[PDB]
């Protein structure tokens, strides 16, 4: 049986030290990703690779042989290190936490305030600070209880159990893990709340539409670029080309930058917006209309044009006398759902419910955020059981198994290895990860 439990406890080290020496290498080595955001994943990584270094196998080797074969000096600083990795890993998913609102609340959407030398600096003080509260009291003592088990289990240099006091038990918890736990998960509602809330028609069309840099055909056969800017109808290649070096103003050679694609894009939106304005079975509708489904309407005229969307009679007059549900039941019956299935299932949602349901999670900044999201989720599913057990131990000391301590507190140990697993939702990363180990 023992036996079976050494491979378990050895597999699950190699995990959190491969996974996590490849996280941190993956933005050590690829600028792409050098960013405030993985500079915290990097703090992070480091307190899972001393997590699966130093920590855990350690506490492989003390239940196997049931005793503490490696002396005083290393039992102490061993328990001083475990909690190290725990403070610093719940203080820096708070301060991303943190990081992404205030970057969400700026109008540089989704990028950090913080430059990257400012990074740095709040990871020294995290983990200064970290080092300072973790160290600090099991070496000075102030963690000790005053009762014989307890005395006897110091003296004992076979023995390494985690005997404290209860003010050093709750006041630590709370200091360490529960105030940046309840922060954390209290502010990161807030910036899911906001990438719903801000939600617009650029990002909107931005997510039908996707990008693209070079020369494309739609659907249709049509020479498309950008964000969806149609250029001729005629299929001559260099017809296309024609348009875009005049729609832009240069040579271009069937090319073109970012910051020409957005500016296209703007004008193809404005475009759409006067056109709906402009036009009589339109405008009224448009008007009747709130933010969210007056964007579902500018969308559809960007696809079709103020023409083809003049053209659905019924389905205008319902959407101004709000009667939502009748009137997406006739935008389902269309030639335009039955040519793009998807785009048109996620418009007409758009005018049905009145909310961004439909874009949940769709744009790439949004999936970065949702991965961020997990990070922290899994954290409190990993380590929270066993802290709050940690608690319920000090109301009253009869009521829970050491062989239950220690499988809630070993959940926290496997959650160093689930980290890695979850960027390879990042294709940044799961790119990174491929070169890296030469796939
Ligand atoms: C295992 C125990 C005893 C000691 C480990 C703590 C120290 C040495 C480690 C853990 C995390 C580390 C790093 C975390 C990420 C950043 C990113 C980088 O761009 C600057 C270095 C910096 C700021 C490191 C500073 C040193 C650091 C704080
Ligand atoms: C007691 C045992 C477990 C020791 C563990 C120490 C290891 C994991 C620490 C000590 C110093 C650390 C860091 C030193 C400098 C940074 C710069 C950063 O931009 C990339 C990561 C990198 C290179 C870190 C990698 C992890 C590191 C090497
Ligand atoms: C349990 C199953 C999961 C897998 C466990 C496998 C075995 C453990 C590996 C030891 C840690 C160190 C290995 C990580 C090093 C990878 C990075 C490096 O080799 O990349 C070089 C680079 O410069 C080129 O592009
Ligand atoms: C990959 C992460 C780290 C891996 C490192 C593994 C090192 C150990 C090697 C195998 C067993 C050694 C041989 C056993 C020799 C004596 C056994 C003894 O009788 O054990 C008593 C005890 O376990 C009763 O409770
Ligand atoms: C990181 C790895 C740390 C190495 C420390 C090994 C354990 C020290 C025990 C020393 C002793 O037995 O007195
Ligand atoms: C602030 C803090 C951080 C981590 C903590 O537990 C980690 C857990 O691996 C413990 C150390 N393992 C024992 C079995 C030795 C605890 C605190 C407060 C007390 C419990």
């Amino acid at each position: 049986w023992v036996v079976g439990m050494g491979i378990v406890m050895s597999l699950i080290v190699l995990a959190i030290v491969f996974g996590n020496v490849l996280v941190i290498t993956a933005i050590a080595k690829f600028e792409r990703l050098q960013t405030v955001t993985n500079y915290f994943i990097t703090s992070l990584a480091c307190a899972d690779l001393v997590m699966g270094l130093a920590v855990v196998p350690f506490g492989a080797a003390h239940i196997l042989m049931k005793m503490w074969t490696f002396g005083n000096f290393w039992c102490e600083f061993w328990t001083s290190i475990d909690v190290l990795c725990v403070t610093a890993s719940i203080w820096t998913l708070c301060v991303i936490a943190v990081d992404r609102y205030f970057a969400i609340t700026s109008p540089f959407k989704y990028q950090s305030l913080l430059t990257k030398n400012k990074a740095r600096v709040i990871i020294l003080m995290v983990w200064i600070v970290s080092g300072l509260t973790s160290f600090l009291p099991i070496q000075m003592h102030w963690y000790r209880a005053t009762h014989q088990e307890a005395i006897n289990c110091y003296a004992e240099e076979t023995c390494c159990d985690f005997f404290t006091n209860q003010a050093y038990a709750i006041a630590s918890s709370i200091v360490s893990f529960y105030v940046p736990l309840v922060i954390m998960v209290f502010v990161y509602s807030r910036v899911f709340q906001e990438a719903k809330r801000q939600l617009n028609i650029f990002e909107m069309l931005r997510i039908d539409e996707g990008l693209r840099l070079k020369i494309y055909k739609d659907t249709e056969g049509y020479y498309t670029i950008g964000i969806g800017h149609l250029l001729t109808k005629s299929p001559s290649l260099n017809a296309a080309k024609s348009e875009l070096d005049k729609a832009i103003g240069r040579n271009t050679n069937g090319v073109i930058t970012k910051d020409e694609a957005e500016k296209l894009f703007n004008q193809d939106v404005d475009a759409a917006v006067r056109g709906i304005l402009r036009n009589a079975k339109l405008k009224p509708v448009y008007d009747s209309l709130d933010a969210v489904r007056r964007a579902a309407l500018i969308n559809m005229v960007f696809q079709m044009g103020e023409t083809g969307v003049a053209g659905f009679t019924n389905s205008l007059r319902m959407l101004q006398q709000k009667r939502w549900d009748e009137a997406a039941v006739n935008l389902a019956k269309s030639r335009w759902y039955n040519q793009t299935p998807n785009r048109a299932k996620r418009v007409i949602t758009t005018f049905r419910t009145g909310t961004w349901d439909a874009y949940k999670f769709c744009l790439k900044e949004h999936k970065a955020l949702k991965t961020l999201g997990i990070i922290m989720g899994t954290f409190t599913l990993c380590w929270l059981p066993f802290f709050i057990v940690n608690i319920v131990h000090v109301i009253q000391d009869n009521l829970i198994r050491k062989e239950v301590y220690i499988l809630l507190n070993w959940i926290g140990y496997v959650n160093s290895g689930f980290n890695p697993l979850i960027y390879c939702r990042s294709p940044d990363f799961r790119i990174a990860f491929q070169e890296l180990l030469c796939l």
